[PDB]
This record gives structure tokens, sequence and C-alpha cells, in this order.
């Protein structure tokens, strides 16, 4: 019985692999007294479960960045983890982009997720990075695209753009989320034909709003599996029953993707915790 | 990538049977309010599924016994659904089953799950069929036993069992519950070596508490693989985790089920729609 | 990765079988001194790892059964485990019969192993069921034959006599050694399809010796398959080679029986405890 | 049969290994071995040693006997002197390793300097489940593709017990473009604890099944061996059913278990 002992098998691989793993957690400035009471429990919650990282999203306006800043710090003070904030080219001159740099560096904050940034309706990442790397010696996070990303002007660009990337100073690539595992995996043996050699970390969005998940999916060239919408079909007003199938998904992905050699994954946690905690936990990363 | 590949045909593939398979609830006498309130909740849920049948399981004692009529009543007039009572040979004379029978298909309860019953700290199911179509021509369900009944003399004769069992005049079998697939499908195959010609209707039970599930597993007689085990270790005091793995669980095993050809499960519910529900749902069972 | 994804499931699922398998073990009357310093050696290490039950074989010589008597009693007594002795319908008289058999269970021996025998150069096993639980209620064993008895007329024919001979009253069926799983399955298949209702234990040989193991086969109807034969062509010579070549093909042998749902074994151990004893490990069963 | 094997042996430290040795060696030549090969150790024997069972090898079998030569503590212009030296005296395949630490150069800096000095045949290692200090499982593989376009014949996989582990690894190195052979390092275990530790420090994965199997058995040897050389053959079993054509065992210079599992192979003395 074919499918009955490759199921036995993976369950089996996975439960071994328990204390190999290496996870990170994104999570994304609250913009509401609920959301941020949310966001401390969620960090709370998931910090116990020790990730290599936790890292905090960098929007635009002026609020907004100061916000990811003292979140970061926040997350420094109460719990010890090393913190990352996501910075991005994105109304930002090179000069601004090396103060507060050096300010982040001297403020013990020595990793950052280096971004060129979405588009509001000049320097790419590798200037970024190149930058950033000019005023210290940041452990440095730049993104990946398994399905290329939309304004490439072809996947061999994009491609040779994150080996360019990554050789201005990067310690590893986090992907954009996918719901297809072979586009994933396809991507990262492109990757060593192109030459670049640092780990290609997945992030893992597990899905418990499929109609934002759908629209965020559409903007950014994700491809949604016929399969999986049809999982989702029916289930706008059950929230339950989306909780459980979306965590089924995300656990067959981290399954497979663990018995394919990943040891490393990144949750964009979408600042709760349930979801990504279970996950992990099947993965053998517990408290 | 095998395992990749895989896994996307099984979700096509499962996607694709939407509307093809038969689903049945199995329900228990509350014994108090909120449990009752909880069960009409679950029933009211999981009647929009419009599974073949619904059933409530018979204890020993007196009131519950009473109870069993009074739920299978109540689900008939509530749903419409066709409910079938549990009946055990336990604390009972041939005369009084005979009644009992014809009593329930005076009122219009033609369906019934004829067992031998637990045995409290003479005749046996076979001999019960036997009785119960002497009364009149009832649509019968008995157990199954995949991993061997604990009291039978050896597989060989619990099988035989089976078959002694089913020629008597039984429509179709139900399994005990079950986490090794494998020992399903073998067990599948080796009725068909045994001449029995009714379908195996799988039994299935959604883990949500693993302690008490485990208890009822050793004292049955079922194997609870050391993967399993290891899932839920160190969730005796996370409910939400354990319904994800739980869920996760439930959803691979019917899927492996379905590839298999099975378009038949009955759910052990315990009395709870959430579960059983979404595993529905992924099986295109939906309202 | 389909062969390594079943090769693993297969392992993980033995692995955890440790402790719901029964085992058995059978041995033969030494002939020699050296004999039995062996078979006492190995009848101590097996005991360790608390057998369902050990039988032992019955030949036909006068003095040879005193011993298969003699043997059965030490073993209760040194070890203290259930000693099932080997009885068959040669040279003997239905009367004679009952004398030894109620003569057993005056001295503890509840289960015997109802056999016809071997003919050497009027009633069946059945016969010798139906006798020995009129004179008491016995625990008893008896052979099948997956491949067919070499006398049976038909296999369904073979077949029907082992029902008869089971609906006489047994409590357990031991097959003849085998080599093709397949072969035991299906007559497994057949036997419950067939009605009897016990299990069909497979009696399982660990060789270590080919050309002896190929003789005795030769001469029981069971089948070398060819697989197996060329495994061993070449090590006449190759005492070490062949015993691993033969613990590996019985070890695979009780692993795929393990999965496909049988929990008892029945080792023809010749004696040497060795081989049996690893087995045994691969299928959980160690001693504390 | 097409089925190639390979088999490799350490210096012996004393008398009675070095005799343990010598019986294995005649044993195993019977099965006519495409090659065979000699660790090193830098104080665990030193070059002299390695070099000598080389030659008594080849001297009395006439086997190719390939020594595994490290850069470490070793400087190019010796290197050079030894590999001409090697070469002159009819030692033409070479297992070219970077060496167990006691950056300078690496395996693929070694491969280069070889192929200088002669056109040696050349084997080295591989990871299926990546090499301890490598930066990532990406750069790993890299480094392996760079080092086998230096101009290697074959590589070697460390010793595994997840077969799946090298079937994904042999996988990932031809979507890379490597397209020498990925032979697969075969350790046929008898002494379990002996085998954990060196596991344990080269990041090999001992499968819980396996762990299992050899509980239990601390002081009981022919058990370990029953057993380690099941799970053995059947390893090869699944390799050789998966395409494998080439098996390289490490004896720890013991021939029971390897003649035995090459047997089940149909490798066999051609008597
Ligand atoms: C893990 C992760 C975290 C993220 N966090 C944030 C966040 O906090 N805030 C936010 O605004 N966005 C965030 N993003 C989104 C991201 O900034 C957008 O996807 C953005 O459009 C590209 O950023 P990048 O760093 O990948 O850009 P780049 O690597 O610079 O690439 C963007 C495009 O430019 C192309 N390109 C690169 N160099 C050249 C060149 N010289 N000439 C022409 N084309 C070129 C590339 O192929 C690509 O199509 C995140 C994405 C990921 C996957
Ligand atoms: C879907 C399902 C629903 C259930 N619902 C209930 C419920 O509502 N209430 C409750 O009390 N229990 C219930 N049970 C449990 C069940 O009653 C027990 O498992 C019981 O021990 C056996 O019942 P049975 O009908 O399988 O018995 P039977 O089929 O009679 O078998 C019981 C044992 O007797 C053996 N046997 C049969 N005939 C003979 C013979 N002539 N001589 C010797 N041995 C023989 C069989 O091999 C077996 O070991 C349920 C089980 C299942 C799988
Ligand atoms: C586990 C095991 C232990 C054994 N131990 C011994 C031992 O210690 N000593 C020894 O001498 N031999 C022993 N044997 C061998 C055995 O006695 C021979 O195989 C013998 O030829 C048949 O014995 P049986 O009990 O199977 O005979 P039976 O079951 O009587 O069958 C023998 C033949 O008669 C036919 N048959 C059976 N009953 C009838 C009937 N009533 N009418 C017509 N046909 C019938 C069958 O089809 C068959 O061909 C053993 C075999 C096994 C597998
Ligand atoms: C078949 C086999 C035989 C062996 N025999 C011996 C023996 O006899 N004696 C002994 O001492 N050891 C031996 N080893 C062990 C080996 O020497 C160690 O694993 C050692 O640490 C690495 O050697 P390598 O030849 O694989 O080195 P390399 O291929 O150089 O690899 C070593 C590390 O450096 C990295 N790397 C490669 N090139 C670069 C670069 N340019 N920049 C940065 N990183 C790079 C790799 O990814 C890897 O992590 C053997 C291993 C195998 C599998
Ligand atoms: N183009 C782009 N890609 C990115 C990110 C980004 O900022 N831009 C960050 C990470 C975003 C991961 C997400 C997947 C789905 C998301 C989602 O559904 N967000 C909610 C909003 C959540 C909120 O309130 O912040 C929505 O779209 O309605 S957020 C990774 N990829
Ligand atoms: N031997 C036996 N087997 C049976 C059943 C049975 O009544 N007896 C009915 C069905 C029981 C299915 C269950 C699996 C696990 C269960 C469980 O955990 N029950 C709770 C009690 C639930 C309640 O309050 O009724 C407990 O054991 O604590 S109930 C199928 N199999
Ligand atoms: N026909 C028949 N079948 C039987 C038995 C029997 O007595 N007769 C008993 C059991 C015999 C099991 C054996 C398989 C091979 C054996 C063997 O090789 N015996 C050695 C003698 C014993 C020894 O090896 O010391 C030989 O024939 O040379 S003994 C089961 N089957
Ligand atoms: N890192 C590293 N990897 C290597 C080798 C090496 O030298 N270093 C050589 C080969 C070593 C193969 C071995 C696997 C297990 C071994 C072992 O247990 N050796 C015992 C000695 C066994 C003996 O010879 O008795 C020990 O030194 O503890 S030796 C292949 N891989």
């Amino acid at each position: 019985f074919f499918h009955a002992s490759q199921r036995d098998a993976l369950n089996q691989s996975l439960a071994e692999v328990q204390g190999q793993i290496n996870v990170s957690f994104e999570f994304f400035p609250p913009r509401t007294s609920e959301m941020e009471q949310t966001l401390w429990n969620s960090i709370d919650r998931l910090s116990s479960l020790k990730p290599k990282f936790v890292s905090v999203t960098y929007g635009a306006n002026s609020g907004e960045r100061d916000r990811t800043h003292s979140i970061i710090k926040g997350i420094k003070d109460r719990t010890g983890l090393e913190a990352a904030p996501h910075l991005t080219c994105i109304d930002a001159t090179p000069d601004e982009l090396r103060t507060i740099a050096r300010d982040y560096w001297n403020n013990g904050i020595r990793h950052i997720v280096a971004l060129r940034g979405d588009l509001p309706p000049e320097m790419y990442a590798s200037d970024l990075v190149t930058l950033l790397k000019e005023v210290a010696d940041f452990d440095i996070s730049v993104a990946a695209y398994p399905e290329v990303h939309p304004e490439a002007k072809s996947a061999q660009a994009d491609l040779l753009n994150l080996k360019r990337k990554v050789d201005a100073g990067v310690n590893r690539a986090i992907t954009q989320f996918f719901f297809d595992v072979e586009s994933y995996l396809r991507f990262r043996d492109r990757c060593v034909s192109a030459g670049i050699d640092v780990e290609i970390i997945p992030g893992i969005l597990p899905v418990s709003n499929f109609k934002q998940a759908k629209k965020f999916a559409d903007m950014t060239n994700v491809r949604i599996p016929a399969w999986m919408a049809q999982m989702f079909d029916g289930l706008d007003d059950d929230a339950e029953t989306r909780k459980l199938v979306g965590a089924n998904i995300a656990m067959d992905m981290v399954k497979i993707l663990s018995r394919e050699g990943v040891k490393d994954f990144h949750f964009y946690t979408l600042n709760r915790a349930e979801m990504s905690y279970a996950i992990c936990h099947t993965l053998g990363v517990r408290p």
C-alpha cells in the first residue's frame, strides 16, 4: 500500500528531526490597541519556542517606521531574543539609511532584513546591502521569489539579481510565501545552479483567512493550486473550519519540505501564534 | 520530487471525489444538561451535511437505554434523518430483545447497529442479527476489528466470526477506530479473502483528547503508532494545539483511505461537530 | 524512493511490535554427548526470551522416545517453561496412546503436538486429536502444509483434511517450513476461506546449512525458490557467509509476516540458539 | 553483474590489527574489487603507514590501491613530490581530501595540484547529510561541484543509514550538473556504540528503528553481527533497486560482513 507506507515514513521522519529545526517568526506593527495586545501575547507564546530570531516588517509612513523600532526594542527587552527589523529603500536617502543603520547597530540591533520595499501608489535591495555592509558588519537577510518577482524582466534576471544581492554580503534568503511546494524545491535547485551559496529559507504562510491570502497572492504572483482553492471554497463564514484546513495544509507543507532537507522555516504569523505554534510543534520545535 | 508530486496528486484526487462520499455520524447519550446542549448543536451542525444515517450508542443502565430511544426519536423529529440505535445483547433476554426490536420497527426505526456489547465488570452479535431478522427485515450494521477483537481466540476466528455475523443478514460492517492505516487496508483485503461481501466502513476517531483516546485504545487493542504518540507528547495542557494536530491526522487518514477506494466513513464524533465537520469538508461533503 | 519509503515503514512498524509477539521453539532429542551440551546451552539462552512454549520432536526409536519424555521433563524442571512433547501415530496402539497421553497429563504436560508421524521405511492426526481430547482437555497443536502435504491427492483435499483435523479439537496449527511468503499468505487466506478457525502459525527455519535444508525440503515437498538457491550458490565451504545470508532471509521473512498481522512464530532451532535468538531480537522479543 | 565494489582499509596500529587486515585483504581481493583504498590519520599513522599498506596491497594482490591523501599540515611542494613519487611507482588513483583538521587548501585545490602533476584517477568525498563545517547545504553542494570540475572521476559518500538521504542527495547532484557517479559509502555495523560516536561526530543521522535494533546488545557481538548484516544487505538491496551500480565499503579492516553483503549483491569470486 504505497501511500500508506509513504505517509508512515514521512510521519516517522518528521518525529525524528525534533531538535534540528531552526525557526524564525515575522510580525508587523500593530495598528490598534487590540492588535497590540494580540501581538505581545503571540510574542510571549512563540518566544518560548526559542526561534533563531524574529523580525518586524517596515512600512512607509513615519509613525509606522518609528513603530518598527519600538517593537524591536520592546521584543529585545521582554524576551532577550535577536530581533531583526525590516529596512526598505522606500522614501529614504542613502544618508538617512546610513544614519538609521548606524543607530540600529549602536543600539544592539545587528541583524537586518534588507529590502527594496513595496512601491507606493532609485536604489535596489543589492544597493541597500552594500550600503549596510559599509556602515557595519550586519547579519543580513534578503527576499527571494520561487515564482519570480512580478517586476523582474525574467526568471533569469530575477535569479541573477538574487545572486548579485547575495554577493554584496548576505547571510540568508527568505522566500515569498508559496503553496506549490515543487516551485520552491525547483527554485532551490536553480539557486545552486546560479552559484548562490546561502540557504534559501522558505517563508511559510499559515492560511486562516483565504479571501485575504488569495488577494495578497494575486498581487504577488503566488499561485494558488486548484485543490487549495477548492479546499477553502464555501468557508467564507466558517473561521473554525478554515483554521483546521489551513493548519492541515501548512503542516503537510513543512512535513514534505523537512523530508527534502529543509531545516529552517520562517513563519508569516500575521501577529497570531496559534497556527505557527502548532506547526512548529509537529516539527519538534517545542518549549 | 517524489513526495511533492504524490502530495499534489493525493490532494487533487480528494478534491475530485466531492459528492461521491457517504458519511455517517455516531453520538452517545448525553449525561448532563451541558452535554445535551452540545449534542443538539452538533446534531444540527452535522445534519446539514446530509449523512446517510446517524447512530446512537447503547449503554447498560436502564435510564441510559431509555435515553438512547428518546434521542433517536428526537433526532428523527428534528432532522428527518435515518437514526440507528445501537442494540447490545447485554442484560437482555431474547424475549426482551424481540420486544424492543418490534417496538423500534413499529416506531419507524428500521436500521439497527447489532452488537454483543462491552462486558460489565450468553448470545453473540450473530445471534442478535438472526433474532432481529426474525422480527423484521432490518437494515443491520455490525462491528469489525482490523486489529482483532481483544477476546478473539485468533485473527482467523475473529475474521470468521465477522463472516458468520454477516451471513445472518448484515448490510455493512463498521470498524473499530484505528490509527495504523495499513492495518485497515490489509483487513479489508483479508475480508474479501474470507468471502465477506459487505463494505467494510472505517470508523474514524478525530483525536482532540489524546490521554483519553490512548486509554480507550489500550483497552481495545488499538495500536498508537510511535509517531502519533510523539505528536501529542507535551500537549496535555494545550487543547488548541491538540485539535489542530488531531485534525491534521484525521484529514491525512481520510485522504489516503479515499485514494484507496473508500467511499464511506463513520465518525466517532464524541458528540462534538467541529472536527468531523471539517474532515467531511475536505472530503467534499458540504452543505 | 518507493522501495526506500516502504523499507523505512516496515522497519519502524517492526520496531514498535516489541512486546506483542508470541514465539515458540522446537528442539530434537540429541544423539551425542556434544549435542546434549549444545541443546541445554540453547535451551538456557532461548528460555530468557519467555517463549509461549517449547516443543520436542518425537522419533520412532523406543529409547529415543524415552528421551523425548525425558527432555520435556528436564526443560520443565530446569527452566519452568511449558514444554509440549510431539506425539505421533507411529508404532502405537490407540490403547498405548491413551496411556502415555494421560501419563503426560499427570506429569504436568497439558500441551501436545499431535502428528501422524513420518512413516519409517491406520489412523491419522485427526484420529489422534479426537483420542487426546477424550482422555482430557489437552491444548493441542497440529501441522499444516502451505505447499500441500506430499501424500495429499490435492491442495483442496489436503486443505479439507486440515479442517477435519482442526474441527477435531485443536488450538493452533504450525506450518511446515517454507521460504516463499506468498504461498504462506495465500494458504492462510484459503484457510479462513475454508472455515478453519485457528491461527496458521508460520514455522520458521533459519538456514545455515543450505545443503541439508534443500535435502529436507526435497523430501517434504517444500519449494526452494530460485532466488534462494542462487543466494546460497557458491557457499558450500563458507559457513560464516551462509549464516549471515540465512539470518538475513529469516529476518526479512518475519518482518514481512509481522507487518501482515502474524503475531506468532515457531522456530525450528535445530538445537542451536544463535540464529533464532537474533531473529526474535528483531521482532522485539528480548530478555530483561 | 554490472555491480562494481571497492573496499576501504585503515593503517593497522598493532601487530594484531595488521594480521586481521591482511587476512581481510586476501579474502576480499578474491571479489575482484574495482579498487581498494587506505585511509590517512595525521596522528594515527601518518603518510608512511598509509603508503606502506598501499605498497603491500599492490605487490601482494596486484589490485589498484588508492591512498587517501590529505592536504593538512602539508605544503604544495611536498604534495607535488608525494604525488610524483606515487605516480612513478604505479599509484595512479588517489582519494583527494582536505583532511580531518587535527583554511589553507581545500580538497578542490588538491585535485588541481594533483592533475598538474599527472593524469591521476581521482575520487573525492561527498556528504549526503552535509559536511558539518559547511556554511549551508547549498554551499556544500556548490563546493562538491567545484571540486568535481577540478578533474574528478567519482565522488564517494560519507556513510549513512537513512537511504532516502542518499537518494535525495544523488538527485540534487544531478540537478546541479555533477555528472560523475556518487558512490554510496556503506558502513556494515557490528559495533553500534562506536558507529554512533562516529555518526554523532559527523552529523550522520541514526534512524530511530536502528538505535532500537541495537538496544540491549552491548554485550552480544553475535547478534550485533547478524542484525548489522541484515541492515546492510537491506540497504544495498534498495540502493541496487534504485539503480546504484557502485558500492564503497568501510570495512574497518574486517572482511566477513562486507564479503557477505557483496555476495548478496551477486559479487562473488571467479573460482
Ligand atoms: C521575507 C520578506 C519580507 C518582506 N518585508 C517587507 C517589508 O517589511 N516592507 C515592504 O515594503 N516590503 C516587504 N517585502 C516585499 C518586498 O519589498 C517587495 O517584494 C519588493 O517589490 C521587492 O523587494 P526586494 O528586496 O525583493 O527587491 P529587489 O531584490 O531589489 O528586487 C525587486 C525587483 O527589481 C529587480 N531588479 C533588481 N536589480 C535590478 C536592476 N539593477 N535593474 C532592474 N531590475 C532590477 C528584481 O529582479 C525584482 O523584480 C518582503 C518580502 C519578503 C519575501
Ligand atoms: C461501530 C461500533 C459501535 C459500538 N457500539 C457499542 C455500544 O453502543 N455499546 C456497547 O456496549 N458496545 C459498543 N461497541 C463495542 C462492542 O460491543 C465490543 O467491542 C464487544 O466486546 C463486542 O461486540 P461485537 O458485536 O463486535 O461482538 P461479537 O461479534 O459477538 O464478538 C465478540 C467476541 O466474541 C467472539 N466470538 C463470536 N462468536 C463466538 C463464538 N460462538 N464462540 C466464541 N467466541 C465467539 C469474537 O471473535 C470476538 O472476540 C461498538 C463497537 C464498534 C466497533
Ligand atoms: C511443526 C511440525 C512438527 C512435526 N514433528 C514431527 C515429529 O516430531 N515426528 C515425526 O515423526 N514427524 C513430525 N512431523 C512430520 C509429520 O508427522 C509428517 O509431515 C507426516 O507425514 C504427516 O503428519 P500430520 O500430523 O500432518 O498428518 P495428517 O494430518 O494425518 O495428514 C497426512 C496426510 O493424510 C491426509 N489426511 C489427513 N487425515 C485424513 C483422513 N482422515 N482421511 C484421508 N486423508 C487424510 C492429508 O491430506 C495428508 O496428505 C512434523 C511436522 C510439522 C510441520
Ligand atoms: C570517502 C571518504 C574518505 C575520507 N578519508 C579520510 C582520510 O583518510 N583521512 C582524513 O583525515 N579524513 C578523511 N575523510 C574525512 C574528511 O577529510 C573530512 O570530512 C574533512 O573535514 C573534509 O574533507 P573534504 O575532502 O571533504 O574537504 P573539502 O571538499 O574541502 O570540504 C570541506 C569543507 O569546506 C567547504 N568548502 C570547500 N571549498 C570551500 C571554499 N573554497 N571556501 C569555503 N568553504 C569551502 C565544504 O563545503 C566543507 O564544509 C574522508 C571522507 C570521506 C566521505
Ligand atoms: N509584496 C510583499 N510581500 C511580502 C510582504 C510585504 O510586505 N509585501 C511581507 C510578508 C507578507 C506576508 C502576508 C501574506 C498575507 C497577508 C495578509 O493577508 N495580510 C492582511 C493584512 C494583515 C494586517 O492587518 O497587517 C490582508 O492582506 O488583508 S500578509 C511576506 N511577503
Ligand atoms: N469497546 C468499545 N469500542 C467502541 C465503542 C464502545 O462503546 N466500546 C463505541 C465507539 C467508541 C469510540 C471512542 C473512542 C474514544 C472515546 C473516548 O475517549 N471517550 C471518553 C468518554 C466520552 C464520554 O463522555 O462519553 C473517555 O474515554 O474518557 S469513545 C467505537 N468503539
Ligand atoms: N516431514 C517432516 N517434516 C518436519 C519434521 C519432521 O520430523 N518430519 C519436524 C521439523 C523438521 C524441521 C527441519 C528442517 C531441516 C532440518 C535439517 O536439516 N535437519 C538435519 C538433521 C538435524 C541437524 O541439523 O542436526 C539434516 O537433515 O541433516 S530439520 C518440521 N518438519
Ligand atoms: N570525518 C571523517 N569521515 C570519514 C573518515 C575519516 O577519517 N574522517 C574515513 C572513513 C571512516 C569510516 C568509519 C566509520 C566508523 C568508524 C569507527 O567506528 N571506527 C572505530 C574503530 C573501528 C576499528 O577499526 O576497530 C573508531 O575509531 O572508533 S571508521 C569515512 N569517513
